[PDB]
């Protein structure tokens, strides 16, 4: 409780391991192997991100990095968390629309080149070249929008309908919470340090939820999760 | 040879060596595509751990945690090892069974939850937190095995007799010895130090050879990883 | 520009760079789906070694390892680097001659030893074991290379002229410019010290330009990528 951000840390904490335990009872008795898999994927991201949040709540997964002459704390463990759930996230939205598998390596492999260069934005010395890989990052956010937006085209012909509306609204909300995060980042404590750690850890907890457990509930509710049978 | 566990390591090293030779060379000539797939997992999972048991016994894979007031030595490589060798196990199980791709999803997630919290528990610098870690681990650990038993029920149907036996002989092999893991470490070195490190690095020896050697051995001399053909 | 290897780390950043953006814009438009997953992994090499090279540039991705009584620097970011583009490049490879699933999770597992003990080896403090590590990698690597010649063997029926003409030459190369990089490494600042870390970076950056986006010239010109199709 020593750092004003820890409310934030546990609320996100005990969301996310609701979230997980809420998905885990919800797909028991599920038999249809598609179904199958979008439980398993979308029950995997919220764990893994408990796992994380109780990190970031102990005081693991935070360090110090000094830049512009300080030893900032930096919270580190976001980058070990989404370097797993956000290609699960991606893939629930690619399996959605039967994505073609090239489709979902360009996804998943600009999806580690954003986390893994904001990783290293996150943890760099030198406090002007923490925004090159801000921007490097950002530009594979941008390709990755870009595909959800315009890269699933021959693949209309032959969507059901329920697949294509729950996939627009998945990728809607996928398009907004995602793009807060490179803001968040900016003005927050690994960036231009305009906005304090504890309102960062806050919003990154609204919308980490959101985006999880939030995107995990409309999914799992959707009959487009179904292999089509009589 | 400063350390009293390094003739357990190096012992390690040895087995896992020769295993990953004998494998190695039991495979070669195999052409049936089922074969090859049981073929390489099987050789991969003992030549990864050849690796970390010499980076074990080198010292590259060990480091000192304070906790409890003491620098405890805490082999990190077992957590390497693992992180791969783990759900390489699990894959082979999987394999043999035709397990659902969502099935293979939740095995693999659980298992990178299982040692990636353990790697935390192990490097965690409040004693009394190490055991948190330590339990969520192990509840991902219950996943596993429950899913072992209870999550290929619609595939008994339609499972040669030779699969279904050397999968109930494997997976009754894999939960009695990965079971032992939380135990061991829990007593261990890296919990209440109730059993020293060198007592702790044989049983660690003993039941690494068997899971992977042993595990790799019956697998191998087994028909049911051949595709059924005239 | 403090480190006279900068200049070869800045041409190496572009080149990267440039070669990224190339394939980025010759894929635009690609639908049929063999090519889009070609593509995609192409353009993903040069992306990440990109990423890598400028982390080198800035001076994130070089640490010092004290060995030979003396504080070395080590460029480690090119592991990070080569873990996720040379299983990527075999997987080109791979997916050319419609390799069976064990052939490419051998080729990628043995990829993930090799660079895996490289890395241990670069970051080893007794000095004659960085040399141990060396030839357990170097043995991964001689495994590939036999693989990716003798391997392939019950596909050579079904392989179209066209597919085994690129694949051909694309092997070549790659045995040709991946077996430099044991003798650089072997030569260089990571291991006996007589090539000074200027020139050591200098072969490094035309080895991987000519590796990744040599390479991917090659196969994004050829007809190979696409499915057979009227
Ligand atoms: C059996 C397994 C699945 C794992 C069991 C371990 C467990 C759920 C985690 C312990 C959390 C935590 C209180 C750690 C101790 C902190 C001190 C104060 C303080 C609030 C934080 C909480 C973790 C919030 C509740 C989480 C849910 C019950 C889910
Ligand atoms: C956390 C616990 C409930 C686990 C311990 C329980 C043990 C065994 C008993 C529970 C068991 C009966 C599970 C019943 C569900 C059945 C099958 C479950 O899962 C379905 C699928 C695909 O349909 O994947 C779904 C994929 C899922 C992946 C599993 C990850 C979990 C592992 C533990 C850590 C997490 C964090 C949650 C903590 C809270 C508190
Ligand atoms: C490594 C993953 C690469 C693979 C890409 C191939 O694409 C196939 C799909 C579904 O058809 O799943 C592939 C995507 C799946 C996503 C789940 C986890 C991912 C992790 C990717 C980066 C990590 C890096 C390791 C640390
Ligand atoms: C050509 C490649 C496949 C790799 C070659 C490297 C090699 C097999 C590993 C060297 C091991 C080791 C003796 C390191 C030096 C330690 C000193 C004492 C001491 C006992 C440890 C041993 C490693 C045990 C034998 C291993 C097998 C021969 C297999
Ligand atoms: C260790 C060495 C024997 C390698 C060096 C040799 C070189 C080339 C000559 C050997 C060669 C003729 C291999 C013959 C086998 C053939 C195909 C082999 O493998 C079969 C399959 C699928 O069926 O995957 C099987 C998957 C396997 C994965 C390969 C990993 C190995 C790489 C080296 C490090 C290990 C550690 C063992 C050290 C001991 C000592
Ligand atoms: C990343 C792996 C995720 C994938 C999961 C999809 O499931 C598919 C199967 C077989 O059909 O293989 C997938 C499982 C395979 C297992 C081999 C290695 C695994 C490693 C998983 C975690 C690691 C994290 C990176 C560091
Ligand atoms: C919008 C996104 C795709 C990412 C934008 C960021 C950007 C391309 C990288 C900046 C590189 C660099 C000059 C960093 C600053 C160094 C100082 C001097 C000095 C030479 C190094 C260069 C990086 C070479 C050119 C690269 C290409 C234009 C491609
Ligand atoms: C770097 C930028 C051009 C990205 C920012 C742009 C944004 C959106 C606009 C561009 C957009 C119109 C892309 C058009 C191409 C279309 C589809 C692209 O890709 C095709 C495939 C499979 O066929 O995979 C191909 C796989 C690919 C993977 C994507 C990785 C990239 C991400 C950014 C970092 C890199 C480094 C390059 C920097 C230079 C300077
Ligand atoms: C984890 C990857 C294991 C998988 C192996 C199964 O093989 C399937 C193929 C294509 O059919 O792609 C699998 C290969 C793909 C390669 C792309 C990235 C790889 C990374 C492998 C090691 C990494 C370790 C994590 C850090
Ligand atoms: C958020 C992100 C940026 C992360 C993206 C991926 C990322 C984790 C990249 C990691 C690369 C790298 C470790 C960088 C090192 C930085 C540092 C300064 C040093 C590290 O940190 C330390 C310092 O003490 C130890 O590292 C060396 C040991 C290794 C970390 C582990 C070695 C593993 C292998 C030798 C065994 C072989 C594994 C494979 C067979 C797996 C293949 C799967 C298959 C079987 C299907
Ligand atoms: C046993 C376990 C817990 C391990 C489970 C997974 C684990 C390794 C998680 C790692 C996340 C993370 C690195 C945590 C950092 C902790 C620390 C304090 C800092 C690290 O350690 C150091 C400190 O000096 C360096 O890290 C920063 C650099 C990175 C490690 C590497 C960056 C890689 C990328 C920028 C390039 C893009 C990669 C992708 C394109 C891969 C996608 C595959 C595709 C092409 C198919
Ligand atoms: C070039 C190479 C050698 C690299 C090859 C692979 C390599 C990165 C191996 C890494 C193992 C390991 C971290 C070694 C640690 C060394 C060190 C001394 C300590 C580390 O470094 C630091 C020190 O401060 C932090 O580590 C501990 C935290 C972890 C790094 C991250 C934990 C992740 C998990 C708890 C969450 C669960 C993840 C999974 C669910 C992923 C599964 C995918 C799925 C959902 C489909
Ligand atoms: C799991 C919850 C979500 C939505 C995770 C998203 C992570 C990103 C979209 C991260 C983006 C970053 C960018 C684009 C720029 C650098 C800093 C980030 C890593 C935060
Ligand atoms: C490769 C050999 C085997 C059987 C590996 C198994 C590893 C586990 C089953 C690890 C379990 C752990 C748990 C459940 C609790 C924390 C400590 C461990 C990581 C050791
Ligand atoms: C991306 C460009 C290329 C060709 C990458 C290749 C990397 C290797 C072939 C690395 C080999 C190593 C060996 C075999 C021995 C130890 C040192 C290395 C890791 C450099």
């Amino acid at each position: 409780t020593g750092r004003p951000e820890w409310i934030w840390l546990a609320l996100g904490t005990a969301l996310m391991g609701l979230g997980t335990l809420y998905f885990l009872v919800k797909g028991m008795g599920v038999s249809d192997p598609d179904a199958k898999k979008f439980y398993a994927i979308t029950t995997l991201v919220p764990a893994i991100a408990f796992t994380m949040y109780l990190s970031m709540l102990l005081g693991y997964g935070l360090t110090m990095v000094p830049f512009g002459g300080e030893q900032n704390p930096i919270y580190w463990a976001r980058y070990a968390d989404w370097l797993f759930t956000t290609p699960l996230l991606l893939l629930d939205l690619a399996l959605l629309v039967d994505a073609d598998q090239g489709t979902i390596l360009a996804l998943v492999g600009a999806d580690g080149i954003m986390i893994g260069t904001g990783l290293v934005g996150a943890l760099t010395k030198v406090y002007s070249y923490r925004f090159v890989w801000w921007a490097i990052s950002t530009a594979a956010m941008l390709y990755i929008l870009y595909v959800l937006f315009f890269g699933f085209t021959s693949k209309a012909e032959s969507m059901r309908p329920e697949v294509a509306s729950t996939f627009k609204v998945l990728r809607n909300v996928t398009v907004v919470l995602w793009s807060a995060y490179p803001v968040v980042w900016l003005i927050g404590s690994e960036g231009a340090g305009i906005v304090p750690l504890n309102i960062e850890t806050l919003l990154f907890m609204v919308l980490d939820v959101s985006a999880k457990v939030g995107f995990g509930l409309i999914l799992l509710r959707s009959r487009a999760i179904f292999g089509e049978a009589e």
